[PDB]
């Protein structure tokens, strides 16, 4: 397993949970949990307020392709074409496929939306960011990885919309796992952002995996969409 691979996992386990707690439910390990696609069903389900086909709660392997196959069908009815993602795969274990499948969920589900100044997806979701932490002089948010290294961009983003919960200007560049561990900390206690990354996985990588930062970032946009 990679950096890059580690983080997703970690990262994507999180989002998925963030919403499953709302149908009553988690994930544990996604290389497993999602093989007989019932809790990628109900996932769907949340995310986009729909109901999808009712699943086959049998246990044979056909059960599990058909689940897996009603929530690819779902995804591709909302304008996604399908990639290197096979319903055989996903029962069967592949664990990179599983990754990359959750991860065309996020986008389409969590960021294709945004819609900034004219601006859509990831694009969009770049310049709300940009806009947002503009007035923080020790902030430069040009990226979704080294950017958000030092921890400072997650807490501006917050103050910029929330000051009392922020004491901006007692944070020190030179100590990012503070400064990280400060912004998660109160996005999980006052925004309902659960935490989705790790302060020693950002602070030890070179150029954090970008997916992961977006995933979470997406959810502080739409905790703030409507301010």
């Amino acid at each position: 397993e990679f950096a890059w691979e580690k983080q997703q996992r970690k990262t994507f386990t999180a989002w998925c949970n963030s919403h499953l707690r709302k149908a009553g439910t988690q994930i544990e390990n996604i290389d497993e949990d999602f093989r007989d696609g019932l809790k990628l069903m109900l996932l769907l389900e949340v995310i986009s307020g729909e109901r999808l086909p009712k699943p086959e709660r049998g246990k044979m392997r056909v059960h599990k392709i058909n689940n897996v196959n009603k929530a690819l069908d779902f995804i591709a009815s909302k304008g996604v074409k399908l990639v290197s993602i096979g319903a055989e795969e996903i029962v069967d274990g592949n664990a990179k496929m599983t990754l990359g499948m959750i991860w065309t969920i996020i986008l389409r589900f969590a960021i294709q939306d945004i819609d900034v100044e004219e601006t859509s997806a990831k694009e969009g979701l770049l310049l709300w960011c940009q806009r947002k932490t503009a007035p923080y002089k020790n902030v430069n948010v040009q990226n979704f990885h080294i950017s958000w290294k030092d921890g400072l961009a997650f807490n501006a983003l917050i103050h910029r919309h929330r000051p009392e919960l922020i004491e901006y200007d007692k944070l020190r560049k030179d100590d990012p796992v503070t400064n990280l561990n400060n912004a998660f900390e109160v996005a999980e206690k006052y925004l309902d952002i659960p935490k989705m990354l790790d302060a020693e996985d950002i602070v030890n990588t070179a150029r954090p995996d970008e997916k992961a930062i977006m995933t979470y970032v997406s959810s502080f946009y739409h905790a703030f969409s409507g301010a």
